[PDB]
């Protein structure tokens, strides 16, 4: 789809290491394979938001800020603005806090020419308590708000088909499979590999 | 209660300004009245996590990191560790992601001698869609995790009574009322006031 992002090789690196030296070393080594890197709070709180601009300038990669934004609208707006000002191309936001909290993010994204990804579901054990039961309604809420980018369940293929049914064939879907998701996310498989470059190469082959 | 934190004058400052100069100026001016400051991502993402230690070293205040932690357990652990390493006394974490995600935070807080606050509910309009219906069960989940500190609804006093019922009379409850909550949180009423010091003084007088 022309109107959603192109992720090189359909493979996103989840750069979840917390020290800047290690994080930079891995990302540069895989830049030939991956052009899209997802960073979260462990790295940015440890090293500073300046690390976002550093990844973009050193590797020319797209950055998705996996900040799971989950506050009231006014605070969500400020979080998004700070994150986009730091150079993030996109931000991941929770749907559980409701439509006006998501819309606040959409507003800033439109102002600044950036992207919002709605997190529809999570796959860790405790996700059963509240998140799983809300997932379809959260996805529908996204569709109704014109959300174009979604983060889906890590496990359960049949969950991806259901999400794809709700969001349509045009929207962009990433999952931590490629029959339904546009790109997959790899973390440890790569950054804990002795040869991250080789690891990335291998995943790409099977893709 | 001896085992939960003492908040000076039962009044917490929500320091939601995003520039370090303005934030420091307001907090220092009210340190006589307030010893507990709540900081969120707008400030720390804009100015750096080092600002937490700066607040503590300049004002000797307790810092609560309102980070609404809402990730998987392993990531929650790392967020809490980074935040406590930066000097936060406490961190606010969402309950919606479930019990293991909360326990991960409790584990690090136990290791490091810090505190976890469970956010049981929110009061902004969209909170009706999913949060309001989960609030009592989230509170019960907290109690069944030995959670001692809770952040409750900003609005609706009768919600505070329900929460207090679930969590018991011993647990620590803060709210943005004092018949149920141990402390209240003031933000704009103070940091946007002509003189914050006077604003704080005023609210305090209303508190007996």
């Amino acid at each position: 789809r022309v109107d959603v992002m192109d992720v090189m090789n359909r493979l996103i690196l989840a750069m979840d290491l917390m020290n800047r030296d290690d994080a930079l070393r891995v990302t540069g080594e895989v830049r030939e394979y991956i052009d899209t890197v997802k960073i979260g709070y462990p790295l940015v709180l440890s090293e500073g938001m300046d690390i976002i601009a550093e990844f973009r300038k050193r590797f020319g990669c797209r950055i998705i800020a996996d900040f799971k934004v989950a506050d009231i609208p006014e605070t969500n707006e400020k979080i998004c603005r700070a994150t986009f000002k730091a150079g993030a191309d996109a931000i991941i936001v929770h749907g559980f806090p409701g439509a006006d909290s998501v819309r606040a993010c959409l507003n800033v994204a439109e102002e600044m020419g950036r992207e919002v990804f709605l997190l529809t579901e999570m796959s860790h054990p405790g996700a059963e308590m509240f998140i799983q039961g809300a997932a379809d309604e959260i996805a529908r809420m996204g569709v109704d708000l014109g959300v174009k980018n979604y983060v889906g369940p890590s496990t359960r293929p049949e969950r991806l088909s259901r999400l794809r049914e709700i969001i349509g064939q045009d929207s962009f879907l990433i999952s931590p499979t490629l029959r339904f998701a546009d790109a997959i996310i790899a973390g440890r498989s790569i950054y804990l590999a002795d040869n991250p470059a080789a690891a990335a190469a291998g995943i790409i082959e099977s893709i």
